[PDB]
């Protein structure tokens, strides 16, 4: 149908957008922090912790499939990457404040692609 089709185009430019949102979020993550998931070789209790783990490369194989309905459910997984983090990890770790900064930063960065998506609609 034509309507499946205009449908599928609001997907892909949505994916286009949240593909420039993911890419301005992981700059707020330099030291790479974030990008991969907590290894199960390395942290090996991690699943006993953390019910949902999280990570960037998981967020773009998702986006990349065309994942994510809407920004609701993308900012769904940037803020388990972040809580995940923060529980995990004590207060005074390297860890923990890299989570602290990219929430914060990331904020501005959300703030405005809430108001792309609901403009562009």
């Amino acid at each position: 149908s034509m309507e499946q089709v205009a449908m599928e185009l609001r997907l892909t430019e949505l994916t286009r957008l949240l593909r420039s949102v993911l890419d301005q979020l992981q700059d707020k993550d330099p030291a790479r922090i974030f990008a991969q998931p907590v290894s199960l070789k390395e942290v090996p209790d991690y699943l006993d912790h953390i019910k949902h783990p999280m990570d960037f490369a998981t967020m773009r194989k998702r986006l990349e499939a065309q994942g994510y309905k809407n920004l609701h459910e993308f900012e769904e997984d940037f803020d388990l990457i972040i809580d995940n983090c923060m529980k995990y990890n004590a207060r005074d770790t390297v860890f923990y404040r890299a989570a602290v900064r990219l929430r914060d930063q990331g904020g501005v960065v959300l703030r405005q692609a809430r108001r792309e998506v609901d403009s562009i609609g």
